[PDB]
């Protein structure tokens, strides 16, 4: 029932993500010199360094907010991909499955802690 535990759990999950080879295209903002039409397709860029920085700055109030930004990394990859069989998109799918598998308990524990607090 620790309402604050999600933060360190998210820091650790981001550490695992940064170790994953599948995260390399998503660690920093998409390079506009390599993908010049990127902002024609994608309205809100997102990357894992921005998520980690937002978390470390104390600018997430809940793990749901962090989860929305991470999910935006994946939806941006799906929207930008020229093919659902592309290398970078395939990396995003694997990384999304890994993230979803790990974030589920973080969200559950946080929501349970909040409910216990307001009981
Ligand atoms: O060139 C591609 O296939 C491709 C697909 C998705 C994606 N997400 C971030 S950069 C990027 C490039």
């Amino acid at each position: 029932y620790d309402i604050q535990a999600w933060k360190k759990q998210c820091e650790e999950l981001l550490n695992l993500i940064f170790q994953c080879e599948d995260s390399e295209p998503f660690r920093q903002p998409v390079d506009l010199l390599e993908y010049p039409d990127y902002r024609d397709i994608i309205d809100t860029p997102m990357d894992f360094a921005t998520v980690r920085e937002t978390l470390e700055a104390g600018n997430y109030e809940s793990p749901m907010e962090l989860c929305k930004d991470v999910r935006l990394i994946f939806s941006n990859s799906k929207a930008y991909t020229p093919s659902k069989r592309s290398r970078i998109y395939s990396m995003s799918l694997r990384l999304s499955a890994f993230f979803e598998e790990h974030i589920s308990s973080v969200l559950s524990d946080y929501k349970s802690a909040l409910r216990f607090h307001k009981r």
